[PDB]
């Protein structure tokens, strides 16, 4: 799984 | 922005 | 299953 | 800009 | 897989 | 896998 | 950003 | 900017 943001 | 992946 | 926005 | 995922 | 181009 | 370019 | 993988 | 990630 994964998360980000910018 | 964002992500989100599962 | 992804969620996504910019 | 871009997001993408697969 | 998804895509978002902005 | 997954990109964001800003 | 910021990021996170699991 | 760039994240990403495999």
């Amino acid at each position: 799984g994964y998360m980000l943001g910018s």
